[PDB]
């Protein structure tokens, strides 16, 4: 029925997001169980620190997750891209968990950033799709995240995936203690919605495609603003519309410049903000606000219900559902994947 | 004086705050720093957990320019923070943790409010600031002055420069008990030598950019800086020099990781990367300008911007000055009051 | 009604205990709450390592509380006698946590290690009996044991409550671990009892002055065997019966030497073997004996019921009440102090 | 020419104690080199903290040196007895080294140790004279003593060798230190003089002999006062007096609360010379282990001296064991023991 592998990718998600958890999460007693972290959980957490590391989509997936691995465990999470690493030489040691997300296995930084680990003698676990491949193999344990085959050119399925066996990485990592058995409870049920939650988000399609007909269609560039948890996903919808639109593009922390790149663009410069509730700071406001002073007609991704804009400014509306704020991440990238893809399509690229 | 603008004097003025920087706090000869701030505290900051180095703007642009020789020096863990990221998140601070912030002003609101978050959780906090006694002077534990002289012009110029220094000296004051780090040390003290007499030789490739600056590169809507390794710092301060005095959209872009185009080719950030990068944009016929060491040939239509060789980890000092210095003849071509 | 401030002091204990425990603990929620270690504890889970610090009895107090530390937190605990800590001038960091445990709050030893710990930037804690006394005052933050006045020479009352003071710190440290849950609940049970429990186990005064002017009296010298938990104990025996009774006295490790002091042993040299549950060791079991066959009769300190030797091999037993495994050094300790206390006055020594 | 094989290994002694740092030990540029341990330092110098464990003789090698250990690489070293550290259950993890010390490499206690800290993912390190023995090669990695076979019943040179591999195991760890280096060199030049330093004192055979055909060999007990450094040579002279001598004896932390007492100058404190009065003011006519040269009793106080080199601090311990060996042997043959 779909056009395309990466059309049906994306609306595979509601099953993916389900697969990946299968089996892994009861929702009833709000328990996480990880088969393949079994007997190193324990060693995990002891350790100076997590150091993930990753390339592409995969290191926006860390990105995604890394402020809820910081809450829930209090250990040190930094956050690494593969080839940059190794360019630093950064110091690895034996009381260091590292931990490569990877769909494929196989991409050549992110083996030997784990060649490098594993030569120091650090701890490794493997957050990777494609099942026996190289990076699984050769990390000491890991999860597979059972998103299936990923066909199209960018990952779409395998980024929402490996979020969600992140999330439940750390949940697992942190389920020992009392005081985040409230907050564990709340992202489990949360979790537990997102698959319904994300075919709700793919009925937008008809909207995006519209909206990827219109003058946007013509323009060279794209700018997203996002600041917290929706940073990430910034990040990810620029490089979407880079790998698979040939678009120019560039995720903003949103309001971190007075004059930085808004106070240069020209009314008619696409801009998406993220607005959903978890990442809406004051600065994500001025920074709309900013756009909207100078006419600028920016298209709001935020939660179902809320005016972000007033109604007496121009501009774009894509609700998606409210989920706990460490999820919303996930809703929130779906319009992004649909709009990288019909903006391609509109210009003739094969996306397979 | 003899300068246009407060911007313009300031970077003219970086040999003699780069010497100022270091004054009193190097012996040359013997290769000993000596940081009187940090004297009686480095011992404590050696056994800690880890580093968080914790900056807004240009200063975040220092601590992202000098982790590497932290992380080589010390092997201690170091990670950098853009001050307002740090607080959105909520990232936990511990007894444990030595929390290292910079700051031109020692007066930004995200990183005072950072500062304060670390103290309310016991963390050990580490200033170095350029305006004496200012909120972040007082409030860190301990922390260096940077001596940079008052900074008239609206961008930070020698301030950067000043920072860097001052983290490379608070680098080598930690890892100072090393046998195995003394031939890295003492490299890297003699390069410091020479620092303020190349910056006063690369200061003499303002021609050559007022040149440049003078071509159709002042009309342009944006311009792509092109890093790796040491020079991805200097890439994204280029970047905001770009905007902030130029108004000029420009991005720092890590080079080879997926319209005027700078490539950093110097030879301590020549990766195969770099190379491919600057072979795709050549093959679109693009016309990159490229800023390289002395001598070196990266390309056989280019603009080329050759600057003295230096320590590796010292060569982002040398090569951002033609950055300063295109950011603010693009203004000048542009029309802009940079003060 | 007694002859002396020590005896006193003895059988003041169910109610010290209690005293010690009062606003502290709710036995029906099982939580335990230090007033003065509340805002600071988060910052203790955190370091890299707890040393305890002390001098004489109190160091006992220290042995005897290291295993549960150790069980409940997972942070490595270390003991030091004061004096050997300054001797070996131990390096001490930031990072460390340092424990000083002390009846007077002023022992010389105690206060030249707190200055050492302080001026390398540790942290410190006091668990001292004395409020506001030198290592109260210096302390950064600590708990007051509210045992009372002690005015005999040596430490009995105080011992109880540091124990007890100690167990409860280490409660503390690990109330927020799901997996502790039922050791900390079964160690409060227990502690709840411990009071009417001591008021039994000071009914056996009356076997022990008899067992002192049948016995003991004569004696140059007397051996205490004692393993695991019960280590502790048969240390603080000794130095009761050397300080008070001013008879030679040796804490042995049960049966860790096949030909060392049990060897060379009299038939009749007093011994005294600690065989609570808790501490029943094989080792424990071959000590003994080798003392029966020797034809020495030991003093079995066990718990009510159980026949540790044959009725055929002749042995002298004190019963005690079987408490949690880490709480039965409270119990044991008791026949010991009498035991000491009766030597003394036997002896006309003054005890106050 | 000896009369028993403890005999023969007390006076082997100064060739153990050159065998175990021979090709090691470059004593002109003061570098050691452990092949055993190269490529492992960089990790071990990486961990929480250090856990030596031990039973017996092996124990008390680690006590001598856990100070050593302390002072030169500044991580925290805690010593246990094996046995005890099985009895407590005591948490180990990924970030601990264990370090395990043995002559035999085959008692039950250590091995059960071992195999505890290995299943729990700790780095473990063998110091081990029986090359190939369970704990040799179970450990990750260790340093071979090489002291040669051990055939008496107690360990006398497999103690001094221990010992010897132990401080250049702390030298090793501590290789990278500037501040350090000064006291790397006293100590290095000071283990070069220990072997000619140990036949020095094997010359107080005659009167340790003398000492034991006294009224000595019929005490039924023997006191041993010593702190710092030397409380390790306290209770180690103690397990010689009762394992071979059959006769009880102590080690006593000196002025905590027949009587050797040692009075060298590394451990010459404050609470050991008021202990030393207490006896003295008693006419307790001690036996004084003391440096060459230092009257630390007057003449109008009767006792006995045992007179030692003065080495390095922390090396004291190597020339303060041997008299005690020797006491400890001698006493067994005046008492008819049959030592082997
Ligand atoms: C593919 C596979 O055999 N998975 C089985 C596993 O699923 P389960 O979900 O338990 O395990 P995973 O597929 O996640 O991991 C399989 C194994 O590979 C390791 N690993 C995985 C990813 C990685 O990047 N690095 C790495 O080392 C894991 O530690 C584990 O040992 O147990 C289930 C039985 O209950 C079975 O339904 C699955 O057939
Ligand atoms: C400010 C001051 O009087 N500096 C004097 C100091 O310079 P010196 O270079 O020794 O000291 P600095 O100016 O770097 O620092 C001064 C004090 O401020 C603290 N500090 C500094 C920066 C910071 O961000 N946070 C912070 O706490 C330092 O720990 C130190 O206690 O001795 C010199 C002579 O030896 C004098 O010429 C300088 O006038
Ligand atoms: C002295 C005081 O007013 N104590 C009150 C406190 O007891 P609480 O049991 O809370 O506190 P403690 O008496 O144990 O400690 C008093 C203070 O002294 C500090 N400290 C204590 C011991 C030590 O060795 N070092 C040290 O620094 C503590 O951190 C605390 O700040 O609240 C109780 C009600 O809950 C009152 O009944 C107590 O009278
Ligand atoms: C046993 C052996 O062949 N040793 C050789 C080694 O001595 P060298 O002194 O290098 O090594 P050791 O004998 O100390 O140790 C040999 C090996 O056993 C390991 N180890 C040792 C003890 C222990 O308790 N646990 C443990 O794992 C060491 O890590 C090493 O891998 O190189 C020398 C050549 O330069 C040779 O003369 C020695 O014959
Ligand atoms: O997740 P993987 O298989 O390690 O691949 C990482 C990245 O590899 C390349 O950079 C791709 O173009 C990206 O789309 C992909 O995200
Ligand atoms: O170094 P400081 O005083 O904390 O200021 C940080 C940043 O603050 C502002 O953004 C300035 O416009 C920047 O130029 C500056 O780099
Ligand atoms: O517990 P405190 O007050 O520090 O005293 C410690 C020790 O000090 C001295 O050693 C006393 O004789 C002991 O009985 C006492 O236990
Ligand atoms: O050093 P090893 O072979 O582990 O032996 C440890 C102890 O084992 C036994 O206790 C021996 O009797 C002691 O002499 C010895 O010191
Ligand atoms: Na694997
Ligand atoms: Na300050
Ligand atoms: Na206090
Ligand atoms: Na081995």
């Amino acid at each position: 029925p779909y056009k395309h592998f990466m059309q049906k990718e994306i609306f595979e998600q509601p099953d993916s997001a389900f697969n990946t958890m299968r089996g892994r999460i009861d929702f009833e007693n709000c328990v996480v169980t990880l088969g393949g972290l079994k007997s190193w959980l324990s060693t995990i957490r002891r350790c100076r620190r997590i150091i993930m590391i990753a390339c592409g989509t995969s290191y926006h997936s860390c990105l995604a997750t890394r402020s809820i691995f910081e809450e829930l465990t209090e250990i040190p999470v930094s956050v690494e891209l593969a080839s940059d690493f190794l360019d630093r030489r950064s110091p690895v040691f034996r009381d260091d968990t590292c931990v490569f997300v990877s769909q494929s296995g196989e991409t050549a930084d992110s083996i030997l950033a784990l060649q490098y680990c594993l030569e120091r003698g650090a701890l490794t676990v493997g957050i990777v799709n494609s099942v026996g491949s190289s990076m699984s193999r050769q990390t000491h344990c890991g999860v597979h995240i059972n998103a299936g085959p990923e066909i199209g050119v960018a990952s779409t399925k395998a980024y929402t995936s490996q979020y969600i066996a992140l999330v439940m990485f750390a949940l697992s990592l942190s389920n020992d203690s009392i005081s985040r058995k409230g907050r564990h409870e709340e992202i489990i049920k949360g979790l537990q919605k997102i698959p319904e939650q994300i075919k709700q988000v793919l009925k937008l399609e008809n909207k995006i495609k519209d909206l990827c007909n219109s003058s946007l269609n013509d323009q060279k560039s794209l700018l997203l603003l996002g600041r917290g948890y929706q940073f990430a996903t910034a990040l990810e919808g620029a490089l979407k519309i880079k790998e698979i639109s040939y678009m120019h593009s560039e995720g903003v922390l949103a309001g971190e410049l007075k004059h930085g790149i808004l106070a240069l663009v020209d009314e008619d410069l696409p801009i998406i903000a993220f607005a959903t509730r978890d990442s809406l700071f004051p600065k994500v406001m001025s920074a709309i606000e900013q756009v909207t002073a100078r006419d600028g007609r920016p298209i709001v991704i935020c939660n179902e219900g809320d005016a972000i804009i007033s109604n007496d400014k121009v501009h774009t509306t894509l609700e998606v559902p409210e989920t706990v704020d460490c999820l919303q991440g996930l809703l929130n990238v779906i319009p992004l994947q649909l709009i990288s893809y019909w903006l391609a399509v509109n210009r003739g690229i094969d996306v397979d």
